[PDB]
């Protein structure tokens, strides 16, 4: 829409009050003209037709419970855009300021959120397993990171390349959660998963086995469900990323942590310069070792810690 840029105020899914960038033209719309070609948030109105209607509001105040998921989808797409721009010098997901579009209230009782290839889509959850999925900044950033991956490495969504694809989304989803300093941790989806159970989450990067996912290449899933285990086998890479950052001893192998910031620079470089659509875990290790080498030198501690971490999860 063409109109005047302004700032509105609302409440997110968790009840927190935040300011959001809107556009005025008769109604106030969830259209943020301050980032790239814009961030646009739509109402799918409980249907599956996309994208739905661009979200329009009469008074620029979004405190209705139906507004909540839109406020957070809009606001956390802005935080993720800022992360990639400020930290990685990337402008939007295609690197040339593509517009970011999201639809909320997709379908009814839908327990998922996803990047479909062109935009973000968020379910409201059924109220028991999940609450509206855009209230989780690591979910929003996880999904937005699939759009980055699609434009750069292009990892196909199955077997080991799909598991890398998923791990890369968990890593960056987690780094964005630390960047916003929103009660950060290494778990995924804990703010929106099971409102009735405290302390759990969908997955854990620091201990994937807590929820049954593999934390070592010898325990990988080899069947056909889940497109060959893309959400299960990502545990092996997630555990490696956690060790590179935080350090620890895993199956007797000790890793000195080098921190989150270098973790993000190594993996972003590996993703945008060395990974290809069919990369497997072994070529992820080579890509991360080569990235760390480019950035810090072949005799750095950073290179040593990348090697130890993949050795600890059994990836040669
Ligand atoms: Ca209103
Ligand atoms: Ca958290
Ligand atoms: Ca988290
Ligand atoms: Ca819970
Ligand atoms: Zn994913």
């Amino acid at each position: 829409i063409t109109g005047t840029s302004t700032v509105g105020v609302g409440r997110g899914v968790l009840g927190d009050q935040k300011n959001i960038n809107t556009t005025y033209s008769t109604y106030y719309y969830l259209q943020d003209n301050t980032r790239g070609d814009g961030i646009f948030t739509y109402d799918a109105k409980y249907r599956t037709t996309l994208p739905g209607s661009l979200w329009a509001d009469a008074d620029n105040q979004f405190f209705a419970s139906y507004d909540a998921p839109a406020v957070d989808a809009h606001y956390y797409a802005g935080v993720t855009y800022d992360y990639y721009k400020n930290v990685h010098n990337r402008l939007s997901y295609d690197g040339n300021n593509a517009a970011i579009r999201s639809s909320v209230h997709y379908s009814q009782g839908y327990n998922n959120a996803f990047w479909n290839g062109s935009e973000m889509v968020y379910g409201d959850g059924d109220g028991q397993t999940f609450i509206p999925l855009s209230g989780g900044i690591d979910v929003v950033a996880h999904e937005l990171t699939h759009a980055v991956t699609d434009y750069t490495a292009g990892l196909i969504y199955q077997n080991e390349s799909g598991a890398i694809n998923e791990a890369i989304s968990d890593i960056f989803g987690t780094l964005v959660e630390f960047y916003a300093n929103k009660n950060p941790d290494w778990e995924i989806g804990e703010d929106v998963y099971t409102p009735g159970i405290s302390g759990d989450s969908l997955r854990s990067m620091s201990d994937p086995a807590k929820y049954g996912d593999p934390d070592h290449y010898s325990k990988r899933y080899t069947g056909t469900q889940d497109n060959g285990g893309v959400h299960i086998n990502s545990g092996i890479i997630n555990k490696a990323a956690y060790l590179i950052s935080q350090g620890g001893t895993h199956y007797g192998v000790s890793v000195v942590g080098i921190g989150r910031d270098k973790l993000g620079k190594i993996f972003y470089r590996a993703l945008t310069q060395y990974l290809t659509p069919t990369s497997n875990f072994s070529q992820l290790r080579a890509a991360a070792v080569q990235s760390a080498t480019d950035l810090y030198g072949s005799t750095s501690q950073e290179v040593a810690s990348v090697k130890q971490a993949f050795d600890a999860v059994g990836v040669k």
